[PDB]
């Protein structure tokens, strides 16, 4: 294998524009989860029998 | 393997803009979680049986 | 393996930009948690069977 | 392996530009966590059977 | 492994620019943990079965 | 091994910029823990079974 | 005007490549001008009643 | 005007790669000018009525 | 003008990479100019009347 | 005008690679000029009416 | 103008790595100029009608 | 004008790393001028109506 004046990119987040002009939010959350951000998850790799990689309101509750 | 005058990306998070002009929150939280903000998780491995990398919101109750 | 004038990037973020004008916030929080903020983890390499690597908002409670 | 003239980032975070013009808040926590900061962790490695690297309104509770 | 004319970043927190202009904040926490500053962890290594590295807003309370 | 004319940072933060001009706080800490300074942690290694390592804020109370 | 989480080139050149195996030449110029390199100007203004910006192989001979 | 969180390139050149491989040359120059090598010219601005800004291989005889 | 957390580039030059394996020259140059070395010129102005700003195998001869 | 937490670069080189393995080189320049090694010119400001700011193989003759 | 906790390089050279490794040479320079180093000039300001700034190789003869 | 905590760098030259194995050079000069070695000028002003500031093989002869 060789890269010759190349690139790679496994797993990346770019470019990620926001404009949130004038708003208003009135969350009432009383248990779980409310997730009204902005997220960016950028892996590579996750291994093991159960993992939960990357969750975003999660609730996972017996 | 040899790279010459390259570049690699595992796992990258860049370019994140936020632009929040004239904005009102009223979060009320009462038990759980609330995550409203902007978030940037990055990693290139996560090994494990088990494992909950990148959780933004988690309430993993019994 | 060789790198000749070359870069890598195993795990890394960058250019995270937040204009926020004229805001308002509320939040009342009375158990669990809120996470209304700007979070930026960036790991390499992360072992162990059960790790919670780069949790954000997290009530694990039995 | 042998590096000429070449660059590595395992873990960074940069360029973490923050302008908050004008704002407010009011915060009134009362058991939990509030995490409205900046926050920016970079690890390169974590072992460890159970570890929980890189938290940010962590509530483990029984 | 050799390295000429090189350089290395394993596990770097850089430019981390935070521009606050009239502000205002009115935190009442009573209990638990508020984290409304900058932090900024860099770390390279972190062994250990259990170990609860770069923490900020940590309760962990039975 | 050997390095000519080269760097190496295995834990480091800097350019840190914080500009806080005409704020204002109120912070009522009853019990807890408040934390809305500038903190910059950068360690090599830590070992250990059970080591909490870089805790901002932390509660750990039975 | 002003730019937010931007970005601009007003005249760049990047990612030239040239991969030469193999060659042989055999110039043998005997006045003139033999240009077989790689050349790569990049100018943002020239201003001048007669500029002769950015030549490669020239002979401007009365 | 302003800039927040953002980058600019007014005549830049860069990863100006070149790879040669078992090559072989042969020049025999008598007069004039012979450029066989990897040239990178980079400028701002170039005033003056005549100016010749970035010449490579000029022979500029009356 | 303000720039906040941001970055200029007016005339420069980066990234040149060069890898010249088993190569073999001749040159023989008797008279004017011969050139094949890897040059890199960056100015960010050049005034006056006539001026020869970034020359590499000039030759200006009466 | 006002910098915060930003860089700036009127004019500069930087990261230039140069790797020679298994050369050979016969130049036999008998007058003129023969330039065949690795330049780095880095102005900001050349004035003058007649200046020939960053020359590299010139023969100026009358 | 203020700068805070910003930087600045207004004519600079830097990262010029240089690997020759089993060479010859064979110069046999008999009038002119031969330049076959590794050279670095940053200036900030060269002024005056007629100044010959940064020459490599220079052979202004009548 | 002022700068806190910042940094400039008004002409400078750094990070020249120079590799040189199992080398050989005949040079025979005659007459001239031949420089093989490696060089580092860094000025910040240079007036006068004709300064021939930072040469590098020069040959000026009528
Ligand atoms: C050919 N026959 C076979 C073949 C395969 C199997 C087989 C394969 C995989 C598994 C995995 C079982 C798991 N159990 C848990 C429990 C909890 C948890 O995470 C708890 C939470 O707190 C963390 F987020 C993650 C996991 S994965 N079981 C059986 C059986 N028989
Ligand atoms: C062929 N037959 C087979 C094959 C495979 C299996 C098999 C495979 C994997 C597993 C994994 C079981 C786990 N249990 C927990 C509990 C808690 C936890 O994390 C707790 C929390 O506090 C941390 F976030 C993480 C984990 S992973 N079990 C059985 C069985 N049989
Ligand atoms: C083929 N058969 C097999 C194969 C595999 C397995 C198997 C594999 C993995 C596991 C993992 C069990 C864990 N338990 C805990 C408890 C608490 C915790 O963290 C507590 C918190 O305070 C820290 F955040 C983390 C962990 S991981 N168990 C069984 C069984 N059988
Ligand atoms: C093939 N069969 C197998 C295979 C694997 C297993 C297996 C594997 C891993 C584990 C891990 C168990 C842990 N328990 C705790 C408790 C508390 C804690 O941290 C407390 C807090 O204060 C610090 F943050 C961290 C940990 S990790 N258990 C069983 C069983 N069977
Ligand atoms: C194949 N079978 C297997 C395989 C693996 C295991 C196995 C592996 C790991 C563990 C770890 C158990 C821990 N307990 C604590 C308690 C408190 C604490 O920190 C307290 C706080 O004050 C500091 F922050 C940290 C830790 S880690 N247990 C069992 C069992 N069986
Ligand atoms: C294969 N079977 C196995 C394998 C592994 C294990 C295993 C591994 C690790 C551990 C660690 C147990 C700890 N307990 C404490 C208590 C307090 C504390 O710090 C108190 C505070 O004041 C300081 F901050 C730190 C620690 S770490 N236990 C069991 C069991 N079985
Ligand atoms: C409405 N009527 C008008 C309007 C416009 C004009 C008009 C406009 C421009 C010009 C330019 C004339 C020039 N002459 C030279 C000579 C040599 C040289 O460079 C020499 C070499 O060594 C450098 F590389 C550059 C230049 S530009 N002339 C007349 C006349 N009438
Ligand atoms: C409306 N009527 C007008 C309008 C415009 C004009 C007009 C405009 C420009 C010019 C320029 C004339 C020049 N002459 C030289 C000679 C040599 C040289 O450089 C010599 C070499 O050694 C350096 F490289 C550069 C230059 S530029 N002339 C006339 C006339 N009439
Ligand atoms: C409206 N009418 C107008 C308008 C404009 C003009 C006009 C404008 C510019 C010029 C420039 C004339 C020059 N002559 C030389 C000679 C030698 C040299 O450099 C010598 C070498 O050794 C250094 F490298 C550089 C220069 S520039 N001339 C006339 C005339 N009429
Ligand atoms: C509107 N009419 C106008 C307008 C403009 C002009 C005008 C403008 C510029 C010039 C410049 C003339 C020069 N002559 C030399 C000679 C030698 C030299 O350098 C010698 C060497 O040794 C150093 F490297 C540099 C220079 S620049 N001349 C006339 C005329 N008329
Ligand atoms: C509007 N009309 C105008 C406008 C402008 C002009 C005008 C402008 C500039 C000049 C410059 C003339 C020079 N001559 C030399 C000689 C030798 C030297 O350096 C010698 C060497 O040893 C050092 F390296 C440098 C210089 S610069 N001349 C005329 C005429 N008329
Ligand atoms: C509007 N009309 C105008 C406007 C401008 C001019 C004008 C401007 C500049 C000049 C400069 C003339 C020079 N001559 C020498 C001789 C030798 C030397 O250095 C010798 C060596 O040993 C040191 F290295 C340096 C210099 S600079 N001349 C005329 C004429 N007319």
């Amino acid at each position: 294998v060789l890269y010759v004046g190349s690139k790679t990119k496994e797993g990346v987040v770019h470019d990620v524009t926001t404009v949130a002009e004038k708003t208003k939010e009135q969350v009432t959350n009383v248990g779980g989860a409310v997730v009204t951000g902005v997220t960016a998850v950028a892996q590579k790799t996750v291994e093991g029998a159960g993992s939960i990689a990357a969750a975003t309101g999660f609730v996972k509750k017996d």
